[PDB]
This record gives C-alpha cells, structure tokens and sequence, in this order.
C-alpha cells in the first residue's frame, strides 16, 4: 500500500529511437492545458545540456498546482526521468519519479510511462489523476504524428 | 492508443507464495461494494477444479455492469489470469485481460495488476476506472492480512 508503482504503457507507429527524440524535445502539457514552467538548465561539464530544473504552475482536475522536478535523460535507453522534489505531489507522496521508456517492439515501438511512488502514510492516494494527465498528453502527442 | 496496458504494481509484507495462494482463493471484490456472480468451475481432466468461468453482477463508479470472464491459475509462476469475453468492458475494448503477479522482492513480495486491452476505436476511453478498482480491491484485502 505505501510504495508502489502505477503503470502506461502504448504501442506507437514510430521507430523507436525517432520517438525517444521527439518525446525528448517536446513539452509533455498541450497548449490547451493551463501550465506554464520557468527554471534552468543542467550542463555535464562539457557545455552541452544534459537536463533540466523547472518549476511547473499547472492545472490537474481543475485545481492548481506546482512540481518542482529535474529531468535526466539516457539516450542510450530512450529513457526520460522526471524526479520531483517539491510541491502539491509531495503532500502525498515521500517520493515521486516520472519514467519514461521506448523501446521497439518485438515484432513501431512501446512507450512505458512509470510513476514510482511511496505515500507519505495509507491515507495518500495512489497517482492515479497523474497517470491518466500523462496518458492523455502522450496519446495527446502521437496524435499529431504520422508517417513520412 | 488503440493497443496497450495498464498496471498497479504494490509492495505487501507477505511470502510471494504464501500471499498467491490467499489472492486466488479470495473473491476479489469486498462485500461492501454491490456485487455477485454466477458460472461454473473449471476442471483439467484429473477431476481437480483448475478455473472457472463466472459472470459478474456489480456496480462500478455508480453504474451496474456484467463482465463474462474465464479465470486460470499458474501455481509455478504465481500467476492468476482472467479473460473477459462479454460485458459492459467489451463495449469499449476487443480485448480486455486481467493478469495478477506476485513475486518475491529483491529484498516480502511484489503483486503487479496488468490490464492488457486493445481499444474498439480511438474513442474509447483506456481502463483507468478498472484500474483503480482492482487497486483499490488489492490494498482492501491486504489492510487484513497481517504477520504471524
């Protein structure tokens, strides 16, 4: 009950690794989606940014909220990491991670959306309104994708 | 979108073993949401009881529905399966699987709730409410399972 993990996961139409840069580059909140986010970037050392650190002012289920959160990438994975530090999330959850994964399939690709939680006691919902934000917006996304 | 699966994934502080055998031999419903069943079980020749087939009465979200769903059981793996083949689900999806895991951690186990559908068209809705309904079920029955 306290830590678990709730997953997405959707077959797209698209190489895998063109999907990783496209999800990669692109704000995962539609226009139509009140948000906005302010913040910086993260460097490796050699200049080139490797991630970032934003503060997110957005509306879920018609209440405002703010998420403080630094992304990771693994290109070599196509995994995207969302690590929340800060804000509503965390009046319910002690931790809160966002990952992301495409992979091909065995036989176009499957991206995983993972939100791995743990309540900060039994009385704290499971993430289910964040699943279903993210679902959206990504199905949001590959809706707006086609061949060639 | 069409194709994909959800998942709940839970920590319980049980033996992996001992908590598949109390998963498949409890119904997974608590008594005070409105439901029941009719149907038969299902055997394997040696004459000992393997599955059932079973159609559900119940009420999700407010509103009464039937599900038609064909369990079986994989002792080796832990492994609990149902296919719905009718019902209120099969409006929305061609395809609607329900299969339940539990393992030993790493580390008490790891129960993982998979939901394996395949949409009827792009506007059908994927399973959030069934998700959260098996999730909630789950966290119910382990609230009254304790050591010792």
């Amino acid at each position: 009950g306290l830590v678990g993990k709730l997953v997405t996961q959707l077959e797209v139409n698209c190489d895998a690794d063109i999907f990783y840069k496209i999800v990669k580059h692109h704000e995962e909140v539609p226009n139509v989606i009140p948000h906005f986010f302010t913040g910086v970037q993260v460097t490796k050392g050699d200049g080139l940014v490797s991630g970032s650190i934003k503060e997110w002012n957005y509306v879920l289920e018609g209440k405002a909220m703010t998420a403080v959160e630094e992304t990771t990438h693994a290109d070599e994975t196509r995994t995207l990491t969302h690590h929340i530090t800060e804000g509503d999330a965390m009046k319910d959850y002690k931790k809160f991670d966002v990952i992301v994964e495409t992979n091909p399939k065995p036989n176009g690709s499957v991206v995983t959306y993972s939100i791995v939680y743990e309540k900060i006691n039994e009385d704290s919902p499971a993430p289910f309104d964040y699943l279903k934000f993210f679902h959206q917006n990504i199905v949001d996304m590959s809706a707006h994708i086609c061949s060639s």
